[PDB]
């Protein structure tokens, strides 16, 4: 009976971010759900130690409003832990203690249910209301809403030809489930040269003396690449980017977006060059048993025995070549899933040439701009859609739709780039 | 006229602006703060560009007692459209003109700061129990009566008598900008002090030897051009944790203690340290760089001659003592407290120690009423960091937690690692 | 009458290297000749401070063999800079210091001749000797010789569109010729968004505030990226890489360069960041009269009043637009242009499909293997064909093959890395 | 056995081990070196992996003498086929493992360095101008004579008397590796010394402590857990100005200077420093760690309970002593030069000073014949630089000129920009 304004489907940190900005927000009631039992940032692949790629101010709240109850600071201020943050002295949150830290705020917000999987929505056109369908572990449930704002979020990219192998083939998502029993093996094959892998061969390469595994590394990228973080490069995750990259025509979008890969992909550049120092140090009196390959693609998988068949393609001699491996680690990248409770409303979302989610500037997906995107569209918003540094700006254009005002103002020009010459610079 | 304030703050530096930022929010308490200068400014007069704070930007005027605190740092960011780019630049250290902006902006806003502000004379009436403060503005004087003191004065550099009197030739580095274009005219400058005041000059004048004809002469007294060390574990030092320890103890211990921490919060910022050795490295390439460098050298005396100064310095290495010429005297001596003329007719009333020094109970009261507050005083009695700007917020929050009688700002307790003394029990 | 086993055209780094390390060896005999009046090594581009983007261990010698006299570190012992330039703690050779050292060098050899252009080779089939002719101040030298090595380097880019324009156009290799005149300009616009237009840009940036200029930088690159000096990246500079480059096919060798901008060109990170901390500070007050274009290709240059009216394409937006500006830096890259003195013997050089000069594994560019290429051939070895820390690596090759003998042992695998699988993993 | 030699090397640390690669070349010395234990080793005991020295490798056994040498560390590196890998790692600091590799290495070339060679006695014939040294090896009793002695015989571990006798239980940290796996079995672990040796070891067992269950308990008497100051201004003071400058000071300030001097050769590493904290930080995200760190903590007694030690230790700060119980006591308290047995019959022909202590002369010999030479004596003597393997070369090259009467290896007079001292015309 309660019409809410909002419902957050998925709390990962952008619709995370989102309850925390609209909390104090008395005209607009809101409600997440996420199906997890507690807030989980990718806590499967979290090794003691690792890091968050970007400064802590991408926080839930901070770049829309510094003084919002549930910045990073204030967590630490109402933890003990503020003196000791800024004496460590690391713009970088543990992710564990980043982890810890949306686990607090979403603890605090009544309005954002775990344990919640939205199974359906349906549309009333003539109320303006999408019913939306819960599963909870105490049964299902409906509320009636005016806006969606969609956070599903991503989840790991494993090929048709490496399913079916459960006890052989995982993700990296899921590699400290696996870790102990892989500690056991005689060979580890990890594919994938992004940051997923380099952790994982970086946790691995640590303990290789104290066990008797082979460990191998490939990528089908050219080199194992490092993220380009240059400050010029990182103008570009800007309110000023992101407007001009959506700006741009589809198809110039498209080969933009593929040219991209160093400025949000690839391997953070201290952790590639603490990966050759362990390299240089443990292979002082011995060589280490340890294979790393660039250019190479894997493109086939066969048991045999008690060990897999993994057949590569190394684009660069073009030829294709088989190693042997007890288990093989899938740190192939993320990619976006439709989820299935939209199944109803899809006629109700636009789409482009190409059947991708059409998105508007405002990330709205439909005409009536009451379905919101989070972290859907690098082919439409461009390369930090992703990126936690931006959550604030869509969560902040979002809430400043809904409610039809400036609520948070957004910034319009940060970087000293300019990506396009004025319109009065133009020749005919 | 007849309203009578809770809080007359007498000088406004960062650590009595804080004050301020931190009771406005608090509506039961009436504050004033006066100040003297035109209007804030924080050592503008030693302010090359690129200089920086030498400590994280957490140490902001509010965000150590309440990051949410509509004058932090990181709100005033995003009020100014800095707060995308500062995070870009990625330094923990805010630009030293930045800091003066950001607290001009604070200043600016508080309507019950007022600059063009003398406290001339603070009488006590022990029947009303009420200060009197006489204030001198342009428009003449003023009175205002308040319940509590809360002296924030500062501190001045150290000019000694020996070397008053040379205006022309003798100058302070706190004044060193307006003294910087006469000075590129000179044919012999010299920098007594080994400091950071003392080395940014050195590092502003070396950068530039090449384009002018002076000799650039720098000594200290100290056994060598030492670096300030930051080191994460003698950080541990800069916390309640050590602050109520060194509190607690005696007198002469404090003093021996303090006696022995020149390191830990003076000397050189240690990557300026080494800026300086590569600018020397670089510019001596060619030839030799007319500069001289000496450790161990006092300033013994000062002697005029027909176009220059004799300055006699006495090496305790050898035990010599040595004269060199200079056309001008750069003095980076260090800053020292000096006690306010207004405090006159109350001295009585203020407690003192065995040195006769203002003495300081836990909270930083200076009397048995815990009436008068003293902001950046006792080094001696609360450690080194009476000055560290980082521990402004703390200090704030025990004045007003004292004035207010309760914990409006809680305050942390342990936040070292480190224990600088056993628990009781453990004791013999 | 005298007989030589090597004459070297050329005197850059990697002839001047190679003539170091046939020094020692007394069976070859052997003279180098280069143009300029003295060594120089790109100090037309060399502001203050800067340095090479390579370990000092890229010198002449130490790559071969670190017991040679012309060794960097020699170098600085002999010019008591040895125990300063470790006090530095940089491994990062100032340009004007590696200039220094290579003018020390090629002081010392005196078979090496400067104020020397070879003019003309010619080859005798009949006694297989080739007949080298130097012009000279004083006339003309004619030696003879049974092989060459090449090292006529490389030179800047200037599209024929932009030629004819001497006053209003230079080429980034003669900045500080010209950083006088351009002080005083109303417009400067850098176009190439390397090193050399970065280190320009930076140049000129410092002193903007001094001038009354308008600083414009554009780059086609998709943005301003920064070299890839990860440590797994640094591998690729290997003869391990080396020999894998080699052995592609030749698309697949065009391609894989077509890829690796970001291995050897683009900016050095700790300069990039350096030029955001100064956009950062020189804001602060007022906006910077600045403009960075990324994915903007000069494409037209048309002369007007007082100035330049360049056109530009922006790849992003598909148009063209109009900027003014009184000066135009080039700094476009370099390029290799085959000296003319090879033109008689052009027949005897072997080609490949696109008309380039073709190399052997070992750098010679004959079936006789007599004439060998210094820096030649990124589209054959890769794109380390120019660095520094490969010169040592080809030299040796050079040097163990006119002589027949493992005079320097080259190393064959230096990798953590393998590029390719073994012969046994294979597919059919 | 009737062969005269010119050195007799007594002990062969590195510095004795340098002074053997660099009187080889010379063949006008005959020279023969002894050393007690199997092989060279350097500390190996106390060398966790990834463990590195504190100054940069120029700081090997010939390079500052003469970077041509054949033992310089670049010529090992390419002659192991570490080189390229060297400088990728791009790191100034040898991994102590691979040092040890290095010397080790450059020991073995050497026929006339002799291993399993304890120096037993010492006498000298004043009839034949001889020393004969009796050399205790496996086979037997060996003698030699020689002109000129040279002792290098390093320092040992410092326990105090009261630390005796408890070998089950107290170790030094110099055999920290022997015990480790016994450590990590116990419920407490103490280590006393806040130097660099203890913190590796306390750095070390806080990596493990999850996977175990002991307390880890670290303290020293120092004021704070120092960091070595190693900026390049304080790094001027490890320089040949310097060890003159100090030479040349009265006994007295020569005591007083060193006295003041622990942070510029003792203390932690800063980046140590800093890791630890870091680790501390990171492994307190959800509980307490088991540890405690105490400044200011002089262990004055130790007494065997049941299972246990107890361990009373004196709170300089607050002048009291309590009792912490500990299973292992780990004795990190630095290192002591101890006059080897075999001076004994020739201590009458050693000069000693005021104070008992061996007294040398500014060529580092001691007697007034100039034939005794001291490695690593004196650091009252010649300056705290005395143990720094930066300053062996130094050293070295003036006992070889000393000897042969000639400038055989030139030393430098002046590297340093500052100056210690006045010159003789500027002195009052
Ligand atoms: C290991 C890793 C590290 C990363 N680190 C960084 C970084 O340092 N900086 C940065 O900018 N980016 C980083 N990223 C990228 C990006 O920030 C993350 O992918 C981020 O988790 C995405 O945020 P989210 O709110 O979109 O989705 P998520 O965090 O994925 O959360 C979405 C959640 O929605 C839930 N959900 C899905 N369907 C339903 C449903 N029908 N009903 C209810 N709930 C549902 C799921 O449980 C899912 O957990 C990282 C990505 C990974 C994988
Ligand atoms: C150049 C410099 C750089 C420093 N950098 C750092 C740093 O990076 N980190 C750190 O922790 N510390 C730093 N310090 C130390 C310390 O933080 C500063 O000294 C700081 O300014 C002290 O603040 P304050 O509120 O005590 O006094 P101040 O900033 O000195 O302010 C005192 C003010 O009181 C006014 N005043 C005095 N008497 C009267 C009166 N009778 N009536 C009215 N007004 C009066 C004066 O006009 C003055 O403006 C620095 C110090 C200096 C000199
Ligand atoms: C500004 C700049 C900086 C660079 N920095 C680095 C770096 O830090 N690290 C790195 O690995 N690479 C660097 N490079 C790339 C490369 O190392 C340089 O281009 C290097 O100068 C090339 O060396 P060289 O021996 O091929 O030719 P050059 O240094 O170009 O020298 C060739 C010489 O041959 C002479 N010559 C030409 N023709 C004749 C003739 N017919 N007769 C007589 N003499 C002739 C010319 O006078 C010329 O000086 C840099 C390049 C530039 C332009
Ligand atoms: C763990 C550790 C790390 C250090 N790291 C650094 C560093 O990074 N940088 C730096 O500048 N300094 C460092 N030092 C200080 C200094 O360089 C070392 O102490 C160094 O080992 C001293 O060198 P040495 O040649 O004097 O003596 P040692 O290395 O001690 O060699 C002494 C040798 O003499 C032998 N010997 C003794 N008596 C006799 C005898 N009667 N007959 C025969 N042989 C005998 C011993 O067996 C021993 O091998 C370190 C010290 C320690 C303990
Ligand atoms: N030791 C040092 O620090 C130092 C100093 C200077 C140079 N170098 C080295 O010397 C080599 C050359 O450096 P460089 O900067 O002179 O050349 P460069 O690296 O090739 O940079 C030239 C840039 O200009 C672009 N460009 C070419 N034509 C253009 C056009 N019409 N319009 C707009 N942009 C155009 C190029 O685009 P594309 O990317 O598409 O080619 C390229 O990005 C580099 O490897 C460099 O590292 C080193
Ligand atoms: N390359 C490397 O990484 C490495 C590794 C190990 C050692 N080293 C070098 O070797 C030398 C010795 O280093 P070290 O760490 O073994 O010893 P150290 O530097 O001399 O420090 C030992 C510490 O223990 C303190 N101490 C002494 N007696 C004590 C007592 N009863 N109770 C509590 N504390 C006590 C000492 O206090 P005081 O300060 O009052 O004397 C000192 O701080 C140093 O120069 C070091 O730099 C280098």
């Amino acid at each position: 009976q309660h019409i809410y304004d909002i419902v957050g489907i998925g709390v990962g940190p952008f619709n995370l971010g989102l309850a925390c900005l609209t909390q104090p927000l008395n005209e607009l009631s809101t409600i997440f759900f996420d199906s997890k039992d507690e807030f989980d940032w990718h806590s499967g692949i979290m090794p003691e130690g690792s890091t968050l790629q970007i400064p802590f101010i991408a926080d839930l709240v901070s770049f829309a409003d510094p003084k919002n109850n549930y910045s990073f600071l204030n967590y630490l201020k109402l933890h003990n832990r503020l003196y000791q943050f800024f004496i460590r002295e690391s713009f970088f949150i543990l992710r564990a203690e980043y982890n810890l830290y949306c686990k607090w705020a979403a603890e605090q917000l009544e309005n954002v249910h775990f344990k919640s999987f939205v199974e359906r929505i349906d549309y009333d056109e003539s109320r303006q209301l999408y019913t939306v369908r819960v599963k909870q572990p105490q049964g299902e449930m409906k509320v009636v809403t005016k806006n969606l704002v969609l956070g599903t979020g991503t989840t790991p990219i494993t090929p048709k030809f490496c399913q079916g192998y459960p006890e052989q083939i995982q993700s990296s998502a899921d590699y400290l489930r696996h870790k102990k029993d892989y500690l056991t093996k005689k060979s580890i094959t990890i594919v994938g040269g992004g940051q997923s892998g380099a952790e994982i061969y970086y946790d691995l390469l640590s303990e290789i003396d104290q066990h008797g595994y082979q460990l191998n590394w490939l990528t089908k990228a050219p080199h194992f690449f490092s993220m380009d973080l240059g400050k010029l490069t990182l103008e570009y995750t800007s309110p000023d980017y992101t407007s001009h990259f959506y700006s741009l025509d589809e198809d110039k979008r498209d080969q933009v977006i593929g040219s991209q890969n160093a400025l949000y992909k690839g391997i953070e550049l201290s952790f590639v060059n603490r990966i050759y120092d362990l390299l240089y140090q443990k292979s002082l009196h011995q060589p280490i048993p340890t294979r790393m390959m660039p250019n190479c693609a894997l493109d086939a998988v066969e048991q045999q025995s008690n060990h897999l068949n993994l057949t590569f393609k190394n684009s660069d001699i073009n030829k294709r070549f088989k190693l042997e491996s007890e288990v093989l680690i899938l740190a192939l990248g993320y990619e976006y899933k439709i989820p299935e409770c939209l199944t109803p409303i899809r006629t109700l979302i636009n789409w482009d040439s190409k059947g991708r989610i059409a998105l508007n500037w405002n990330y709205s997906i439909n005409d009536d701009n009451t379905i919101f995107a989070q972290n859907i569209g690098i082919y439409s918003h461009g390369f930090t859609v992703p990126d936690l540094g931006m959550g604030c700006y869509r969560n902040a254009i979002i809430i400043n739709t809904i409610l039809g005002r400036e609520v948070y103002p957004v910034e319009k020009r940060i970087a000293y780039q300019e990506f396009a010459p004025t319109t009065e610079e133009i020749v005919t």
